[PDB]
């Protein structure tokens, strides 16, 4: 009965962290800010709360506990968990047993919320009985203590006791670690099995037969159909592909687990699916909304089943209809799809309204087009009455603004951005739309022409007058002549140099960046997102010097021997270079000494690993003539060649690193090789460089009709950027040209110079978006040829381009926030820019002497 439910969750199947960085009134990227309190608390006791994490340990006494074993965990509802956590410690407490608890409200949700790990879902209480004995007697206590609760999120990774909130597994008390793997626990034998915390219980083989004890006093509407896949999981249930038996019809069943993917109204899965449920109901009779087949219980969960809908939502459709390849006059066809696709969402959207129901998140995921291009919208969980103010529990940044107050009025605010995306995708913020929609509707106009632009400026005008009718709202004026295209790169320098002048924070971070200047280490001081890359291009332009020498003298040697990562773009070698050119030279001499120590070991890329280490090892001996740096070189060489043969696979850390390109696989090691063999002449080194390169061009696919090389990763998605992407091959390839003075692998250059014909990138930055793309007439020699190549780019470039006061800002990933770091911001936009100058596409490495690495590693 339930243990069919539960199996679902075992089902096969086929950059959120953003939202936290929207305080609101500012430009920039900036954590938005958000209690257990137990009184009575004998001396007996430790309480303390994790380094960086969720808990709040309960350590007694001077005991010491296993370092595994049966532990238990205890789930509650969100508005029971003060009332729980009260009566299950100080049980906890009056019998002297260790524990730990969610350390507040916030840990609660994020552990419990849409997206939570489903493994890691609803443990609420851990509690670690000394021994098996009474593990099983707190079982019954807690569970006579907790019975007049009501039942919270089931916690999928163990198993319940009962009918109880109180669940049980077998794992680590402890974190143990390994050198391959995470949290582990210990066998009786080779004592190195990994703790296994999936959505599904599991048992260490050497203790199944307690396990097999327990299970003695351990006290259908939905057979209708054939489960065939698992289009999505998540912490609030599967979406399940399914064909009704005997009947053949294709269905879509969305499961809730009641109590369980709690949002930012705290509202749980159950309430969103009966919210969806009656939302299609409203709607039965408007054709363009999915219908609802069937409503049930089964088990515990809910199941909410619909038709299938066959097609392509809105974002898929955008991936690949949009035209992103200029092929010389063509985009008719594109003019004429989208035309119909928003005539009809207009018409659907009104008949909507005209059932009082606003569907609440208007935008591209849950629109949906069939194969004739038939519009129907899908998921009504966001589904709210029209002319409702209420706080919505979510908001799609990009086709929200907080100026919508009326949930009619949101709808069409929606459809409005959505208007302009499909003629222009890319992604922006209210924050910066200020900015970007004078970009756009130019780009719009001048690619389409007039009467297109005229037809979304019409269509954006009747989404504003039918937002008037829902609420007060009067949008700002146009005059497109106001924003001009610059195509002069000394200017764009110059004012983008001046953008970062003018927004330099006085704090230890530099500059405002990604959002990994927060959520990753050295993030505030490193090359990727940290000063240290401002602080370097600002150096190359002669630019403010006093702030760059009080920032390093004040912040940046103080944290320098602190940063524990010695990665090129992540840690302290890209410092070191910046370090270097500034003349601290005593400072850098004695990193090296350390840099052959501490962690010279597995990841081998160019962001984190040796391959980066190297290079800026070999960059610092070309500039001091010392040996000893040449002979770190080649140990670093000797271990990357150690790593290749334990195993050929490679790690990401970064969720946006993919194992392919210059930045994070193969092609960036072979920059390395490349570099060395500048040095050494020893003709192995360039055979490795070529064989490096060769492995990453066989994870390429070169398109039929358009030329266009891209790589293709994992999920069979096509990359161009510097980051994962084609654009980083074709530089490892015209890296490795320049040093032995061949010409490899032209065919393949040749088809990947052809992305500089490409129309628009949903982001602006130097890694993931527009700005790889200026790096293409870079490794162009030819002047007249190069002309035409950068006039392409620099047309892509002026889509995200923001003129300021009299200088130029840039914005950051998906055009939310500015930013002025290396990775996303206007600092990689102006090195790459400076590249082009100097036919440089190298010149966003940070390493020694950058101006001279050229020259000295040429043939
Ligand atoms: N009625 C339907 N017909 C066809 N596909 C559907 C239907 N309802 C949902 N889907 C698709 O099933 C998948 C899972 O749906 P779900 O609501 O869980 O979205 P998701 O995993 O959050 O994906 P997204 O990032 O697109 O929102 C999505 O690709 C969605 O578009
Ligand atoms: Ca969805």
């Amino acid at each position: 009965a339930m243990n069919t439910v539960l199996e679902l969750q075992k089902l096969a199947h086929d950059n959120m962290l953003y939202h936290r960085y929207l305080k609101p009134n500012s430009e920039y990227y900036k954590k938005i800010e958000v209690i257990y309190e137990l009184n009575d608390i004998p001396d007996t006791y430790a309480v303390f709360l994790d380094n960086e994490s969720v808990w709040k340990h309960y350590h007694v006494k001077g005991s010491t506990l296993p370092e595994q074993g049966w532990k238990i965990h205890v789930t509650s509802s969100l508005e029971d968990s003060k009332d729980v956590l009260d009566k299950v410690a100080r049980l906890c407490i009056d019998k002297k047993i260790e524990f730990k608890h969610l350390k507040d409200k916030d840990s609660f949700m994020k552990m419990n919320s849409k997206n939570a790990n489903r493994a890691s879902s609803g443990k609420f209480i851990t509690i670690y009985p000394t021994n098996n004995e009474v593990f099983v007697e707190l079982l019954e206590m807690i569970s006579l203590a907790i019975q007049d609760f009501k039942k919270g999120p089931y916690i999928l990774n163990d198993k319940r006791w009962k009918n109880s909130n109180v669940f049980y597994r077998y794992g680590g008390f402890k974190g143990i670690f390994n050198e391959h793997g995470e949290h582990c626990i210990r066998d009786k034998e080779g004592n190195l099995i990994k703790d296994q915390r999936n959505p599904f219980y599991q048992v260490p083989d050497f203790v199944k037969d307690f396990d097999d004890y327990l299970n003695t006093i351990n006290n259908s509407r939905l057979g209708k159909y054939k489960i065939e896949t698992a289009l999505s999981f998540s912490n609030a249930g599967g979406v399940y592909l399914a064909t009704r038996k005997k009947d053949n019809l294709k269905v879509i069943i969305k499961e809730a687990r009641p109590s369980a993917g709690l949002d930012g109204a705290a509202q749980d899965a159950l309430a969103r699916q009966k919210i969806e449920y009656d939302a299609l109901k409203k709607l039965k009779d408007v054709s363009g909304v999915v219908n609802l087949i069937e409503y049930f219980q089964e088990w515990e969960h809910y199941f909410l089943v619909e038709e299938f809908i066959e097609g392509r939502d809105l974002r898929q459709w955008i991936a690949q209809e949009f035209p992103f390849f200029e092929d010389n006059n063509g985009m008719s066809n594109h003019i004429k799809d989208v035309k119909m696709i928003l005539l009809q969402l207009l018409d659907l959207i009104d008949s909507m309204h005209n059932q009082g129901v606003a569907m609440g998140d208007l935008q591209p995921a849950n629109i949906m087009v069939t194969e004739d291009l038939t519009v129907r919208i899908i998921d009504f969980e966001t589904a709210m009455p029209v002319n409702s103010d209420d706080r919505p529990a979510m908001l799609t940044t990009g086709f929200v603004s907080h100026e919508m107050k009326v949930s009619g009025a949101r709808d069409w605010f929606g459809f409005k951005r959505l208007v302009r995306y499909l003629a222009l995708p890319v992604l922006t913020s209210e924050d910066l739309e200020g900015y970007l929609q004078y970009n756009h509707l130019n780009w719009i106009k001048e690619n389409y022409g007039y009467e297109f632009y005229s037809f979304i400026v019409d269509l954006q005008e009747k989404c504003d007058k039918r937002i008037k009718d829902y609420q007060t709202f009067i949008p700002k004026e146009i005059n497109l002549n106001d924003q001009t295209s610059d195509f002069n790169l000394t200017s764009i320098i110059n004012k983008l140099i001046i953008g970062v002048e003018s927004s330099l924070t006085n704090d230890e971070r530099f500059i405002n960046g990604d959002i990994r200047q927060f959520e990753m280490n050295g993030g505030k001081f490193n090359f990727l997102t940290g000063g240290s890359g401002a602080a370097f291009t600002l150096t190359k332009n002669k630019s403010s010097i006093a702030e760059v020498d009080k920032w390093i003298q004040s912040v940046l040697l103080d944290n320098l021997p602190l940063i524990e990562e010695d990665g090129l773009f992540t840690g302290k070698t890209g410092i070191l270079a910046l370090l270097y050119d500034k003349g601290y030279k005593e400072v850098v001499l004695n990193e090296l000494k350390i840099l052959k120590d501490n962690i010279n070991q597995t990841d081998i890329s160019i962001r984190s690993g040796l391959s980066g280490i190297g290079l800026f090892v070999i960059s610092l001996y070309l500039e001091t003539e010392n040996k000893e740096y040449l002979k770190l070189a080649k140990d670093l060489e000797r271990m990357i060649k150690l790593n290749r043969a334990k195993d050929k696979q490679l790690k990401v850390k970064d969720w946006m690193a993919v194992d392919i390109g210059v930045i994070d696989g193969l092609s960036g090691v072979s920059l390395f090789y490349s570099a060395l063999y500048s040095v050494t002449q020893n003709q192995k080194y360039l055979e490795e460089a070529e064989v490096l390169i060769k492995e990453d061009l066989e994870s390429t696919k070169k398109d039929d009709v358009t030329g266009v090389l891209q790589t293709v990763d994992n999920k069979n998605r096509l990359l161009p950027y510097l980051s994962g992407g084609s654009i980083g091959v074709a530089i490892s390839i015209w890296f490795l040209n320049h040093v032995s003075g061949q010409d490899l692998y032209r065919e393949e250059m040749n088809s990947i110079l052809k992305l500089s014909k490409t129309r628009c990138t949903i982001s602006g930055g130097l890694f993931d978006g527009a700005g790889s793309f200026l790096l293409i007439p870079s490794m162009v020699k030819n002047d007249k040829n190069r002309e035409v190549i950068l006039n392409e780019v620099l047309n892509l470039l002026n889509i995200f381009l923001i003129e300021k006061n009299s200088y130029y800002v840039y914005p950051g990933q998906f055009s939310y926030r500015l930013a002025d770091d290396v990775y996303t911001g206007s600092s990689g936009i102006i090195l790459a820019l400076m590249g082009v100058i100097k036919g440089n596409p190298l010149y966003w490495l940070p390493l020694v002497n950058s101006d001279e690495f050229l020259a000295r590693t040429k043939v």
